[PDB]
């Protein structure tokens, strides 16, 4: 097993890295150079194009920001489909809209080449320390061939249904995410402006039924006023856009994160959509006039 791993970003990067740790031999590919230098003093190999990280590896790691860019480096010249034998497998760890992962697999399936659609959650933080959720959808021998390798990324890899269910899990998660931020930033900056100190709060409610894993990993963040991604607002609004779309295309009912999608608007306009997703606490800070600081 040479295992391919294209895209070394903000969640690639230690991905790749905790890999590499557990005794699996890659050859990495990014758009960035320094990137790939970074990994390949950790221990990768490089190649200068995914159809030459296919003809080397029987299994691909995509992780890339959305479905253009993971039908480019699939499918479009000098792809992983001309270097790819029958039998590789793409897993592609990218968070894109369902659609388009059936639709990139249809055309892997046509040279032979299988797909699993493997997105995470977690945060760089979890990327890091290697303790990610990893939600799939594709044949389960093929989840079950694999289920090793991406467990060496992962406190939990989890079978979800057919080729698109990985995504559609996503699209859930990103939706609880998205919303577990936007109540935080409601509920601290109400506080505030009430006259109670938020690190106080913080610390009075994240034992109980309020605790989550965004309060702990953001309400830090914002008090601290780092908004360095991180997961970039801009991101959010691609997957936001995504559920809202699947959503009106099975008729499911989408109030909250609707209005979220809105909220990321506005912040884009104002300059953050390249700031971490803790940054939806400055809309509520701007519109209550109150800013939540230790
Ligand atoms: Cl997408």
């Amino acid at each position: 097993m040479k295992v391919g791993f294209i895209g070394l970003g903000i969640m690639g990067k230690p991905m790749s890295k905790n890999l590499l740790k557990a005794g699996y031999s890659l050859v990495v590919s990014d758009r960035n150079p320094e990137a790939i230098a970074d990994v390949i003093a950790a221990g990768a190999e490089t190649a200068s194009t995914a159809k030459a990280i296919a003809e080397q590896c029987d299994v691909i790691i995509t992780m890339l920001p959305n479905s253009p860019h993971v039908k480019e480096v699939a499918l479009g010249e000098n792809g992983i489909i001309e270097g790819a034998k029958p039998g590789t497998v793409l897993i592609d760890m990218s968070s894109i809209a369902p659609l388009a992962s059936r639709e990139i697999s249809d055309a892997l399936k046509a040279k032979g080449v299988e797909m699993l659609d493997a997105p995470v959650s977690g945060g760089e933080p979890k990327a890091i320390d290697g303790t990610l959720s990893v939600m799939v959808g594709g044949d389960k021998a093929i989840f079950d061939k694999y289920y090793d390798l991406m467990k060496a990324m992962a406190g939990s890899v989890v079978h979800t249904g057919d080729i698109g269910a990985g995504n559609v899990t996503k699209l859930a998660n990103q939706v609880i995410v998205a919303l577990n931020i936007a109540a935080m930033s409601e509920a601290l900056t109400l506080a505030t402006k009430a006259g109670v100190n938020p690190d106080l709060v913080y610390q009075a409610i994240r034992g109980g039924l309020a605790g989550s894993t965004v309060l702990d990993a953001k309400a830090p963040m914002v008090m601290d006023r780092n908004f360095k991604p991180g997961f970039r607002i801009d991101l959010h609004i691609k997957d936001l856009a995504n559920a809202l779309d699947t959503s009106h295309g099975v008729g499911a009912q989408l109030p909250l994160t609707a209005a979220v999608m809105e909220m990321m608007q506005a912040l884009r306009a104002d300059g953050h959509g390249n700031d971490d997703h803790s940054a939806l606490a400055c809309y509520y800070e701007k519109l209550a006039k109150v800013e939540v600081t230790r």
